[PDB]
DNA sequence: TTTTTTTTTTT
């Protein structure tokens, strides 16, 4: 009843932010910079500033969003002339609903009404076009009269031509216009709801729901995400007889929210410790004590080094790290860690989840026979990290292909008449069992692991866990226990902290080699071949492979700390861990 | 609104190229001379001419082409009568438009505007006939009427069929008359983006164009192309009832550009340099340092000799290189690098090693249950280079298949009721690990290979990498740590111009042999069959296929220079390159 | 089931209130009015023939005596000697595994920590000589166990086992069946001649 | 995709 339109006006231009600074007409005017045609805002903000704005909102949103786009238009195009002739809606968006509803408990009494989900993003279509304003052509030999036929009303989602021209007033035969009718970008994703949720002993439910407009491509597949509109009844053939008088529902999407400047300048703060490095040493899985060479590895695994794209050729940046423990060595502790604390990554086994075990597959169309390409694990890892867990049972096609993926970072199919090349830009980290229950000391590793020798010279690191029942068994009896009742360490960074200086770090450092640090690579390398020529059985390769890890290795530490360029102390402690791995593989640096 | 005509047909003509030649006037003459019935406009030369007319045809692209098109033809009809009645219709080309969009940004606001999109194509289908005017007639005894239906109009895509006949103004069943019904030559096509826009994480998406007239069989499978047109909705099954309002899009092809005077005379200035051979040579993979003789390999199988097409027998030209060598060599990194130069190349790892995947399957026809061949990575590669990594993984009754295709340079099957031949005329460089992995002193040559001496028989030449440490190590170290500092080489040919140095120099030089040559490559022929008979522990075989490997590489190397004939110099680098070959596999001369 | 035949079934249809008051593999008794079942109407042509369909008013799954029974059995203090001894009374011996299967019936408290999850199953394996009557206490489990699933390592597959693709020829469409191990969730399953799977 | 029996190519 009562005209919100002026009190929306008025509470855009006067809300009491975080210090009053008003910070919706900040996003108005970035609105306007780049023609975003689309405000989204806060549930609470609306109902600590007017609760009653904020039930209509939650109560009639069919009625009254349509009419606050329209005062939110005028107050945009009156502010700045040049938004018009480019967009001519503007898109006013609500988060933060209170009405939250499991996706299983949805029924009949909540169609038409404004709810939110959450949930996982499984498929996603690609964009495509829909008709809401169609132009029709009377062909009949005296009317030769085009008009648009969903008169006064937006055109259904259902497809529905005139049967009388209503220029004319008769029957007959009409052409549909392209050229004179108005189309809006259409997706259709599927929302499936999280594992914790599923009742046991049931499947998990699904959704569909339409993305619309400036929604489209909001959200890769696999992604969690929270989802707010209206459901509505399906209708997929209303022409299909057969009763079947039951229809399944369908959400209209209208605000989706996926999963900051002072971010950024406490991680610079938090870099100005000179003992930062070892600060993120100890915060890599701070539940396990102990397997510090582990910890550190890992760490430098996932800031990684700097690749190097050149007129000819590219150098992998990226890291492989290889852990050989012994049963009941609780290696998977650390790996679960590395899954949550890293900004991307993929967890998988050998044998991988579809018919593309790691790298990728071709499958004959189910429907029509045609070939296309699925995507493996190592592709859809690319840019992130791709945990491993049980790599010595991989598939037998897959064992040669990873040659390939694992250096040159590229996926080559040239089968079936198609020719295509994948990018896999992945770092590895996987873990194997020894091939005879328990590790032997001895034996090398290439006979310990079932793996290829050519496999184990591409691991920038490789290092063995072993279950030794010495004195720490009491200790580690107490340890399991205490995590059994519950129990943490102090002094650290959370993953939350930890997560997006990762992500700082890989996308703003670059660090490059000065000539100190090149001396000591050098001399380490020629140091490090001539140990190896004078064993005639050693149990590991050392070939040029070994310089470019010191490399990349060298940059992680300088990357870890934010370095602008790499030094002597970087170099250092990268000789140091290359050294701590030979010794681990048995031999006499 | 004023008129343009008269300022296109006098840009036409008055429009001064770079030596001010007026090559629209050059190619409308050239035009007339073919009866090409098409024309090509840079889009560079008309707002420079004349900057008003650039944005109409860019904006009324759709209510200006014809205008233009039209006045054209009147221009040809003057300048030959005769052009009359040969071509009614003519056509003109618009490319370098400034609009261009990546193809995962495409979106409601860009249909029905002219635009150009960069990608691949994957496949084509084959030429057909689409009607644009179709003619009819009633089948009612009264009526024995025909017509043309679409009046003053062009059919649409939809065909559509009159419900009441002009000619009497009654209803009843109309029949097709193919003699009087106008068509037009009718292509699809599918684009798809290059690897270098896709996101991470994310299969590349494709797009469907439809060439059309002249525009057909413009280009193949696998080539990199740019493409210019109008976009619209696709009305593939418009009579499907069942709602779904949401189109797809598809692209209406008005220009297409594939991959110049000036290159060659910048080819041409090239070769002139007596040391051309030396350039090309150090221009192979400038960031892999040491085997030049590898790389002068590389450069050979690159141009190629001359195959002989005979009355009653052809005689391959291709050559064939195999390389074995310790892991990290730099194998996969040069193999890497002849696919960005070569014109053609296709590349094959793991995936598709298998008989079928090499060479050709036999797959079932799902959409009629039938047989048919699909094309493996051999005759993928007809015409080019086939790329083949890892092959002593390969299981040897794989390998076998291939040994028709690398001297036959054909495939043949007979299973399941299909018996068809394929062309094979692919040249295959061929990289592997040795027996134990790494190269072992103490045994043989032959079983350090491992490769039965069939296959070896057609490798033109066979090189053996040995990562032995030493004293190289510190100028290898080095040379590393340069290309990662970004130093790079000078004096070298870049990437582009020597693809297009390789392009012009195979399919415009053939050297033809001399009798000073001959006498040369006989005589090492028979010294070298003398040499194998000596010893008989040998493990290759010395075989006539030597004496053609012999003048194939004499001929490549003229080739090389781009000398019509084969000199005493070019034969005695032919056998010059024969002896380190001998030599590396321990048959000294 | 008669001799020689296989099992029936039967259509039911649960509506407002009573959907989802079920699992797949729970024993039900359901009342209810039934009805013959029309699903193509249009579709003209012979076949007077129709069938059946329940529509459901009220359903049961499988109280207060019942709990009082079972508090007055665990004031025994020889109750675990009690169930021991119950389980299998027509084997004799094998005293150790009886004891051993008593404990898989009730299980452990699972935990959940920090990070990782920690189960409360209990997994046993016999190996055993022909004739052991090996299979004669696996069956006696599978059905005393509240929820059980009885499965035999040649008479089962990858996809019987944990889920299986049912294309709904209707639609062309794709939708999953649960399988062995999912509908066991929450109790035990048994494998029978797990050596030659 | 799925279980099945069959001939077939190809995993
Ligand atoms: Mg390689
Ligand atoms: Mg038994
Ligand atoms: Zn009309
Ligand atoms: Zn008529």
């Amino acid at each position: 009843q009562i005209d919100y339109r002026d009190v929306f006006i008025e509470f855009l231009t006067t809300f009491k932010g975080n210090n009053n600074q008003n910070k919706y007409i900040e996003r108005i005017n970035e609105l306007v910079a780049y023609r975003k045609k689309s405000l989204i805002i806060e549930f609470s903000d609306v109902l600590s500033f007017n609760e009653n704005l904020a039930y209509e909102i939650i109560n009639n949103t069919k009625i009254i969003l349509p009419i606050l786009e329209g005062a939110l238009y005028d107050h945009i195009l009156q502010l700045d002339p040049t938004y018009q002739r480019d967009i001519e809606k503007v898109h006013v968006r609500i988060v933060g609903i209170p009405r939250v509803i499991e996706l299983r408990k949805i029924r009949s009494t909540d169609i038409g009404k404004l709810i939110t989900i959450d949930g996982i993003l499984v498929k996603v279509t690609p964009v495509k076009e829909r008709i809401y304003k169609a132009t029709y052509k009377h062909i009949h030999p005296d009317c030769m009269q085009e008009f648009e036929w969903p008169e006064d009303e937006e055109m259904p989602e259902v497809l529905e031509m005139p049967t009388i021209c209503p220029k004319c007033g008769k029957p007959g035969q009409f052409r549909l216009i392209p050229e004179k009718t108005k189309l809006i970008d259409w997706q259709k994703a599927v929302i499936q709801e999280r594992p914790e949720e599923v009742p046991s002993g049931q499947l998990p439910r699904q959704l569909e729901i339409i993305l619309e407009d400036d929604l489209v491509d909001s959200a890769r597949p696999g992604d969690r995400v929270k989802v707010t509109g209206i459901l509505d009844i399906k209708q997929d053939s209303p022409v299909k007889r057969g009763s079947r008088a039951v229809f399944d529902i369908y959400m209209k999407v209208s605000s989706i929210e996926v999963s900051s400047e002072e971010d950024e300048k406490k991680i610079k703060d938090l870099a100005k410790d000179p003992w930062i490095r070892d600060r993120i040493i100890s915060s890599i899985a701070p539940s396990i004590y102990g397997h510090w060479e582990l910890k550190e590895a890992l760490a430098l695994a996932l800031f990684g080094g700097v690749p190097k794209v050149l007129e000819d050729t590219r150098i992998r940046g990226d890291i492989h790290i290889l852990i050989i423990g012994d049963p009941g060595t609780a290696k998977s502790q650390m790996l679960q860690f590395i899954s949550r604390v890293a900004p991307r990554a993929v967890y998988t086994t050998g044998k991988g989840s579809t018919a593309a075990g790691l790298t990728a597959a071709v499958v004959r169309e189910k429907g029509t026979g045609e070939y296309y390409l699925e995507a493996g694990a190592l592709v859809l890892a690319d840019g992130g990290i791709a945990v491993i867990d049980e790599i010595d049972k991989m598939r037998d096609e897959d064992r040669v292909a990873i040659h390939e993926a694992m250096e040159q970072q590229t996926v080559s199919i040239a089968k079936a008449g198609i020719v295509a090349k994948l990018n896999a830009r992945a770092a590895v980290i996987a873990a194997g069992n020894p091939k005879f229950g328990r590790y032997i000391s001895e034996r090398p590793v290439s006979d310990n692991i079932n793996l290829p020798p050519t496999i184990l010279s591409r691991f920038d690191l490789i290092f063995i866990l072993k279950d030794q029942p010495g004195e720490q068994d009491r200790e580690l009896a107490n340890y399991i226990l205490d995590v059994h009742s519950g129990k943490s360490t102090k002094n650290i960074i959370d993953i939350d902290t930890l997560r997006k200086y990762i992500a700082y770090a890989r996308k703003y450092v670059t660090p490059k080699i000065t000539s100190e640090a090149k001396n000591l690579i050098t001399d380490f390398f020629v140091e490090m071949r001539k140990k190896s020529s004078e064993t005639p059985d050693s149990p590991i390769l050392i070939t040029p492979r070994q310089l470019e890890a010191l490399i990349r290795i060298s940059e992680a530490y300088a990357k870890m700390a934010l370095k602008a360029e790499v030094t002597r102390e970087d170099a250092e402690r990268a000789i140091n861990i290359m050294r701590l791995f030979l010794e681990s593989v048995g031999v006499d640096m």
